[PDB]
């Protein structure tokens, strides 16, 4: 394990998404409305799910090499098993929040689907300059989600409760910066140009991580507004 | 890519998907009402995936190499890929149309990846005379859907509005003519019998697919069926 | 097909999901009720999935050879793809048996997801002593998937009808006594300490997979509590 440089941030980033999970865990055990209840169960799958996939970076399962530039190229492939599941549970917590129409939330899951779909495609292809085109083409679907959170959701927020108003400003703004710095990370790091080393990629989609997953977790988890308006 | 004799009709295949994915995104930018954008979400969502997995063929990644009858055999993976998400999709829309009830869904979803999971098992066999025992249970899990489709659907769409009577009855006699296809061009083509070679095979695909999608597309999204009846 | 000494399990497992899969479809012929028929749907295409898995092991499909232990070792990776999607079906069955609501349903789903996801890296891995540590963490989701059912969904059984309370705690008790069993039975057999031989290892896992499904679905399909209270 300790033979790969990265491995301190694949272990850091494992005991940080077991404890968010273990955290929202216990929190959410004195929960009996129905309303949290869902935005519980939604918030504590994320990061336990990404728990067992940094785990098997860690330990190695999680890793192949790909043949590119005459390399033989380490590629993580457990972030895109991660993010299938991840990204689009974070995207309905939003969806639910500003309770989204039915159409919308497949628009979004559908785009999501295409965006990390496609990023794997992109990181296990052989031929070099092909690689960018998948980069292109999921982030493409990620200007299309990115847009829908602002104007399709935002004008949403604003007829509903000034809770859950605030509360999605603040996540929406958090989830597209935190967003928006993966496809950069990606296109400078291990999987497209190689100008960043392993190790400090590794480290950098660990804050991304951490951030995207238990700190905004964090937020979302301590506002009323995951509480159906009761007296 | 040029070194695959049926590369002009995955690039055609690419190109026509690419062209009727971004004609329903721009047609459905001028839509409000929560039903239509339900049809919209899902029937753009159909010729973006094949979008995607046609051009993972056309670039090669889509293409696998597998031994029976004592050949390497080129044996295009990302049809089922494609056809895994895209056609519980398509029978959405439609029972989405004639407002069908829940457990009939997941009927009609369940054998649809049955039908597809099956396919793909016997398109990657190696032993040459198992291959046609899978064919068979995928058409069976075909036959199904198309028993409902005509037994379940049809004399339900009789007791809705006229027109999401007759658009649904178009669009079932699309699907049941175009999708029993299929099963027909496998048998003779090169993942069965091998009579008719990779190329026609590739062009065969690329019509059906363009029609069973796009040309599904344009007959939904015109008719007033995806709207609520409003005044 | 014969050379494999456990090939009588595979095959007698195969026809015994088979004769479930067409008595429930033809049973669920006669059912009109709205309710009645998601209940039928689910329970149907239970053993259609694991009849499709049976035969890939059969023929030789859904078998693996994974190296640890200095040894080429027989893994039936089939098995987790069929649990993949009958495990949560199964929990969707007792869960609309009892009117759960979304945010439960939401973490048994998931959780389950997790349980088979880290069995089926468990039974992949090729370091000996990690496969244990993947075993701990399938074992801790079933746990939580158990408390669940007991201290989540008995207390709302007893507030239905006595007909769904008295058939819920009856497939509750089948259920987590069947399912326990699981986890024991790899951590002696083959894919763990490797005690029990493959061929009385694929016996144990058949008898537990047709109690686990035809049983289990015998009992509920002649349940009166699929259906809606009418008159
Ligand atoms: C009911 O609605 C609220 C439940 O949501 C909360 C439900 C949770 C989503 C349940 C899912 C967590 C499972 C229990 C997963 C089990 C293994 C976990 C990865 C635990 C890992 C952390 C520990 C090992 C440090
Ligand atoms: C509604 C939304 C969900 C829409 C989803 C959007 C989606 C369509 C976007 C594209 C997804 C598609 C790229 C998934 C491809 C998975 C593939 C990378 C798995 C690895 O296999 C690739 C090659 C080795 O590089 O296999 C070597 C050759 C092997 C023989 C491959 C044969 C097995 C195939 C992989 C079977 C295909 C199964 C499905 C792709 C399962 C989807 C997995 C997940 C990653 C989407
Ligand atoms: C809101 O409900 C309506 C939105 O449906 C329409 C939403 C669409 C389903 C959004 C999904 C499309 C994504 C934007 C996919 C991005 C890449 C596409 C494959 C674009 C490819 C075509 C072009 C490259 C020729
Ligand atoms: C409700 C509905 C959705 C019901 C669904 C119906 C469904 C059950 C029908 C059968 C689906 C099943 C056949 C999927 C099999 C996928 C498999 C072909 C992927 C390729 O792996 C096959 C061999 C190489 O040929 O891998 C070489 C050996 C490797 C070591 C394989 C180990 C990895 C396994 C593939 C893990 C299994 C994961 C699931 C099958 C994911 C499903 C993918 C999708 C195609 C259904
Ligand atoms: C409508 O709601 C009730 C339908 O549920 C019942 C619907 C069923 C879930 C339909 C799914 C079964 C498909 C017809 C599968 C076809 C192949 C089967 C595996 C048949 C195998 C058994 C036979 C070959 C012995
Ligand atoms: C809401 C709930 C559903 C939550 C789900 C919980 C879930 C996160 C739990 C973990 C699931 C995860 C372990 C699935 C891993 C599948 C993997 C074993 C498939 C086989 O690939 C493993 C290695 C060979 O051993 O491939 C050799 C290297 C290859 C190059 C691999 C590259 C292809 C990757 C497999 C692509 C990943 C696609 C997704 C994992 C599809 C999920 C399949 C299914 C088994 C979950
Ligand atoms: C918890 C994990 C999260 C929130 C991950 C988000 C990941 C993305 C938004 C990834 C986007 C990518 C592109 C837009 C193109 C290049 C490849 C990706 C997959 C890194
Ligand atoms: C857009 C793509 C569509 C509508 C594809 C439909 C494909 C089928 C109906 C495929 C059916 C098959 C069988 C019935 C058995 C042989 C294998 C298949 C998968 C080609
Ligand atoms: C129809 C099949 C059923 C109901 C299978 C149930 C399987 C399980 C509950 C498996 C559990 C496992 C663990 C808890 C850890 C070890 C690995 C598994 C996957 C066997
Ligand atoms: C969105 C953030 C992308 C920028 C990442 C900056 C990383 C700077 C680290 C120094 C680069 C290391 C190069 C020498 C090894
Ligand atoms: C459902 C349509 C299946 C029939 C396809 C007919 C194809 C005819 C093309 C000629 C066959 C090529 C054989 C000589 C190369
Ligand atoms: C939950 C049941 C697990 C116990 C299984 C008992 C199997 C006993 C069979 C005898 C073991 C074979 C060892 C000699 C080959
Ligand atoms: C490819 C995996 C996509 C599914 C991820 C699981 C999250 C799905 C959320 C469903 C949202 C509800 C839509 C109506
Ligand atoms: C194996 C992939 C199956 C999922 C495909 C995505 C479409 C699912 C549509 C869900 C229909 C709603 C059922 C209640
Ligand atoms: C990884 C596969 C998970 C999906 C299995 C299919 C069963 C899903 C049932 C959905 C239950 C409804 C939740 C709202
Ligand atoms: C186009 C929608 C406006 C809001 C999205 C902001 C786009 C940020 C660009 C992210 C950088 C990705 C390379
Ligand atoms: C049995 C349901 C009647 C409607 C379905 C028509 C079946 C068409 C056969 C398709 C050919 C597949 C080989
Ligand atoms: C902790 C929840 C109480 C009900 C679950 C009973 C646990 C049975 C243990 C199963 C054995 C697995 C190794
Ligand atoms: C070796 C790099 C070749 C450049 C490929 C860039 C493609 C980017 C596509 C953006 C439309
Ligand atoms: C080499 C071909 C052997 C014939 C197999 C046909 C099987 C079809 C099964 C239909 C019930
Ligand atoms: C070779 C076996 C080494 C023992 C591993 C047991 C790990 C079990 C983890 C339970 C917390
Ligand atoms: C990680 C295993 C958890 C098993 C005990 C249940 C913890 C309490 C959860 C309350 C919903
Ligand atoms: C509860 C702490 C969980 C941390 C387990 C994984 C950390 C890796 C240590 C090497
Ligand atoms: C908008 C046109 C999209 C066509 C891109 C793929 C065509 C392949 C050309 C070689
Ligand atoms: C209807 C009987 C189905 C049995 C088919 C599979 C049994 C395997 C026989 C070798
Ligand atoms: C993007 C950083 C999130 C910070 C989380 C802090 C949570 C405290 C409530
Ligand atoms: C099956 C062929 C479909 C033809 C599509 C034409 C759409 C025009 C409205
Ligand atoms: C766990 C054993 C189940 C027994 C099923 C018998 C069904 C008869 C109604
Ligand atoms: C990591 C366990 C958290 C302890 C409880 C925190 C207050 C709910
Ligand atoms: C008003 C919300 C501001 C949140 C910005 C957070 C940037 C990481
Ligand atoms: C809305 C601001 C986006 C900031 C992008 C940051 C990428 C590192
Ligand atoms: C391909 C772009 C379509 C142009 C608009 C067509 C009329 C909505
Ligand atoms: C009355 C509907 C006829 C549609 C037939 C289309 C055949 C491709
Ligand atoms: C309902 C008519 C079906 C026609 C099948 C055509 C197959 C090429
Ligand atoms: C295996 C076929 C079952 C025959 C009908 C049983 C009574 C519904
Ligand atoms: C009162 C229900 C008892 C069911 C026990 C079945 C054990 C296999
Ligand atoms: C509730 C009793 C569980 C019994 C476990 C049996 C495991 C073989």
């Amino acid at each position: 394990i300790t033979g790969r440089p990265e491995w301190i941030w694949l272990a850091l980033g494992t005991a940080l998404m077991g404890l968010g999970t273990l955290y929202f865990l216990v929190k959410g055990m004195g929960v009996s409305d129905p309303d949290a209840k869902k935005f519980y169960a939604i918030t504590t799958l994320v990061p336990a799910i990404a728990f067992t996939m940094y785990l098997s970076m860690l330990l190695g399962y999680g890793l192949t090499m790909v043949p590119f530039g005459g390399e033989q190229n380490p590629i993580y492939w457990a972030r895109y098993a991660d993010w299938l599941f991840t990204t689009p549970l974070l995207l309905l917590d939003l969806a639910l929040l500003v309770d989204a129409d039915q159409g919308t939330i497949l628009a979004l899951v559908g785009a999501d689907g295409i965006m990390i779909g496609t990023g794997l495609v992109g990181a296990l292809t052989k031929v070099y300059s092909y690689r960018f085109v998948w980069w292109a083409i999921s982030t493409a679907a990620m200007l299309y989600i990115l847009y829908v959170l602002f104007f399709g959701f935002t004008s949403k927020a604003e007829s509903m409760r000034p809770e859950v108003a605030s509360t999605f400003k603040v996540l929406r703004n958090v989830t597209v910066v935190l967003w928006s710095a993966y496809p950069v990370v990606w296109l400078i790091g291990s999987e497209g140009a190689g100008i960043v080393p392993l190790n400090i990629e590794t480290l950098l989609f660990m804050v991304l991580d951490v951030s995207a997953k238990v700190g905004f977790g964090l937020i979302l988890l301590r506002s009323r507004a995951i509480f159906g308006e009761a007296e």
